[PDB]
């Protein structure tokens, strides 16, 4: 209802999309928005940028999803006041099996996520879903769920079959389990403008999705979150990069995307 | 001939497994091994660094597992002559369900790769596995099927946690379907020095899996794949970085490699 779900995804792998759900939905938390930030991925890796410990959690997503839990029994407050996390574990791994035991029995496998989620959509401005690296049951239970999504973008050279594939994706589910599906937009990730690479990649992107990437609302650039030392050092502290040096690029990035958000 | 069966593992994504496949066989394949390179992502990434469209390969990997087709009907010569590829395609994502379903009839469906690599291994002195980003049925069929495994390890923060899970699966089937699984190695890959971040992640490695490590047996030295401009070029050109720039620093860390996995 309320909440806008985004899901933030892409099938390559380390393309920054935990990166990016992790630090939107910090950015979107500063501003005393109510942030759910869902770790959609057995390798737990948004958990662990938030600080909290494997070994740590009880009861996870995959827990509400077969319903063990509620999934206010599972949601964790975190060091931002307005940021909470429902966190993943590795038995999320499990996921796979219940969704093909679901198909094969009445009910809509798809629809697992989206149906764990209608009893906090009204507590939250955004709920932000940080899916796994490929075009299976997690990821489609993540688009199926979602408002909106985000696809960041690595500007090297798989990103071209790549985006086509997640883009065929969105447009099955969009005339199928998700109609109102919709691109929030393409973020271009760790990005290294002057290579050759990348300038062949982003044009070739251009000539098609130019609409589709984020820019910002104040000064019209396109957004890009560009590789950052201190971005990738951010997760090994257990905080997002605003809360210990908001005016690193990284932070100041994926501040001008939430502020793109925040607008509409 | 007897093949040493070789997967390329690591769940995380884009941590250099389809770069590594591919550099290795090419690098074993120019002192006149034969080599057979196993495509095993849906993605089909190494599929198209070898320059093979996706959209064009006719049977693949996927048909060979479910019994459609023998893999000599599937397997293409490539640029070079000691290389061979089995391809793979989107269709590879539907293999999650037929495991399952073998999983549900006689708790059976890890030996599906295996079974299906038999009729080659006299024909190829080494298989490498390209194995996809997840600890599913598909790195649980490259691993089950092979005398060994080659970890690519980007040392960022997220591999800490990672390369623990990652060694729990490797032991799980060392006790079930494989017990001849060994380790070949660990190998840093998108490697640049001179980071706190990589110093630290590295000192933790060292600190438990030293033993692991790759090592060139002349110097003693640690093998790392440097991080290189050329080599995220090479795939667009559908290239192993050998035939691309066979002088740049990639190219000699593969071959590099590639000596370490001949004597032995
Ligand atoms: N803008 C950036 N600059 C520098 N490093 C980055 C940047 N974005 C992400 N990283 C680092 O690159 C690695 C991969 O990023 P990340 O884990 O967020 O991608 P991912 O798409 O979620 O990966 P996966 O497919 O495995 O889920 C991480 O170690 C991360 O810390
Ligand atoms: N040593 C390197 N230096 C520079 N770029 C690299 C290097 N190794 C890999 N890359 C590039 O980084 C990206 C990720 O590499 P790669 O696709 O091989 O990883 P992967 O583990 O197979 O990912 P996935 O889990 O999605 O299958 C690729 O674009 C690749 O070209
Ligand atoms: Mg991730
Ligand atoms: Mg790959």
């Amino acid at each position: 209802m309320m909440s806008e779900i985004i899901a933030v995804a892409n099938q390559k792998g380390g393309v920054g999309k935990t990166t990016t759900a992790v630090n939107l939905a910090a950015s979107l938390a500063v501003h005393e928005k109510k942030i759910l930030l869902i770790d959609f991925d057995p390798q737990a890796n948004a958990t662990s940028s938030l600080g909290f410990r494997r070994d740590k959690i009880d009861y996870d997503i995959y827990h509400v999803l077969i319903g063990r839990k509620q999934i206010s029994q599972v949601i964790l407050k975190t060091q931002m006041p307005f940021l909470d996390l429902v966190p993943s574990n590795l038995g999320l791994a499990g996921f796979e099996k219940t969704f093909y035991d679901s198909q094969d029995e009445n009910k809509r496998g798809e629809l697992m996520l989206k149906n764990a989620l209608e009893s906090v959509v009204g507590l939250y401005d955004y709920i932000i879903i940080d899916s796994p690296p490929a075009l299976g049951p997690l990821t489609i239970n993540s688009l199926s769920a979602a408002h909106s999504v985000i696809i960041p973008i690595q500007c090297e050279f798989f990103a071209l079959e790549g985006t086509k594939l997640l883009l065929n994706t969105i447009r099955m589910l969009q005339k199928s389990t998700n109609p109102k599906l919709k691109i929030r937009g393409f973020l271009p990730t760790m990005h290294v403008p002057q290579l050759n690479l990348t300038k062949g990649v982003l044009a070739e992107l251009f000539k098609y999705f130019d609409s589709e990437f984020f820019r910002d609302s104040a000064t019209g650039e396109y957004i890009m979150i560009p590789k950052s030392v201190k971005l990738a050092e951010s997760p090994s502290f257990g905080k997002p990069i605003l809360l210990y040096d908001i005016k690193s690029n990284g932070s100041i990035a994926y501040q001008k995307l939430a502020q793109s958000i925040l607008q509409g």
